[PDB]
């Protein structure tokens, strides 16, 4: 499962695999 972790006015998508 991925999830999106936002920070400083930003969004990104992250998975477990990275």
């Amino acid at each position: 499962q991925c999830r999106r972790l936002c920070y400083k006015q930003r969004c990104v998508t992250y998975c477990r695999g990275r």
